[PDB]
């Protein structure tokens, strides 16, 4: 963290670390420091301790497995994503609230295993047994406060006890938002609070909904990436389904489609159900909602007909 500590972002990134495409992909290198960046930007250079801040930063670095695709890369991938959502709808949210889904969002897959929780619940993994219901976000958040706790590494040392448990909040509910399986029922929600005009943000019940689907928007913002870093980005995906999938072969279990390396040719149709049905959803209630975020949608949509052109073979 020495080095973090004297890092600066080149004045050409600072353009373009605001714009909702940036691919952090061709900068590695300065991943820990572009995390810094964003949280200055949004939450303040005052507030957290520059020291504490980025001994934690490299601890979460540190905490994240070398997995095809819920990786380091993806953590920081996602923490850009909720800057920019941040930073254009920046006084719709309290400054706690950012510092919290700033910190989530760079923590919300700490320790992934390349396994998915139907595949630990299946065989019955230990951490099923602490967890029934959303179990690698449940340990994933766990394993936050537990960096938290380490010395030095309490970023949120000069909270007062209401605030620290008001953030722990924030980031808990967050975390357990990017269960997937989940969203459905919160996007369905959020449409229909919309569409009646009943939806409201001082309603806390509401405000934790509209967080949780920002939190979908930012898991799955490689689609809304340029097309080449959406395509790479989906080998990365489907690697470690295939590498599950492979894991059940070996106990003479036909895995389920998506992580079956044999059925490859059925990944563009696969690619179309998953758009159709949960990302192009996502980011049509997020963007009737916070309308600054509409380039996620545009690009996403982008992304669908490019796949469109694939089944087709163009
Ligand atoms: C590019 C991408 N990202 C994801 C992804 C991200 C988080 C959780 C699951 C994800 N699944 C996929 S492709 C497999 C899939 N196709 C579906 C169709 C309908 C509903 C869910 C689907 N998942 N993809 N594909
Ligand atoms: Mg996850
Ligand atoms: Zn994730």
């Amino acid at each position: 963290w020495q080095g973090l500590m004297q890092f600066t972002l080149p004045v050409r990134l600072c353009k373009e670390i605001e714009l909702f495409h940036f691919d952090i992909g061709p900068f590695e290198n300065m991943w820990p420091g572009i995390f810094v960046y964003m949280v200055h930007r949004s939450c303040g250079t005052s507030c957290f301790e520059l020291e504490k801040l980025c001994r934690f930063i490299m601890s979460v670095k540190k905490n994240y497995r070398r997995v095809p695709y819920h990786n380091w890369k993806h953590a920081v991938t996602v923490a850009h994503c909720m800057y920019a959502i941040l930073q254009n709808n920046h006084t719709l949210f309290t400054d706690l609230e950012r510092k919290g889904l700033l910190i989530a969002c760079l923590c919300h897959d700490l320790d992934h295993r390349g396994f998915s929780n139907s595949y630990l619940q299946k065989f019955d993994h230990p951490l099923a047994a602490l967890y029934s219901t959303s179990t690698m976000e449940q340990h994933h958040f766990s394993q936050t406060v537990s960096i938290l706790q380490l010395e030095g590494h309490n970023i949120f040392s000069t909270l007062s006890s209401s605030e620290y448990e008001q953030v722990l909040e924030i980031i808990r509910k967050a975390i357990i938002a990017t269960d997937l399986a989940l969203y459905f029922g919160n996007r369905k929600q959020l449409e229909e609070m919309y569409q009646t005009g009943s939806l409201n943000l001082n309603n806390q019940s509401h405000r934790d909904r509209v967080i949780g689907l920002m939190m979908t928007a930012c898991d799955l913002c490689s689609v809304t990436k340029l097309w080449p870093v959406t395509k790479l980005t989906a080998n990365d995906i489907y690697a470690e389904f295939w590498a599950e999938g492979d894991e059940m072969k070996k106990l003479g279990i036909q895995p389920i489609p998506m992580m079956d390396r044999d059925k490859k040719d059925e990944v563009p149709q696969g690619q179309l159900g998953f758009y159709n049905a949960v990302a192009i959803p996502c980011y049509t209630t997020l963007t009737q909602i916070l309308p600054p975020t509409e380039p996620l949608l545009k690009a996403c949509r982008d992304n669908l007909s490019q796949w469109e052109k694939v089944i087709r073979g163009e």
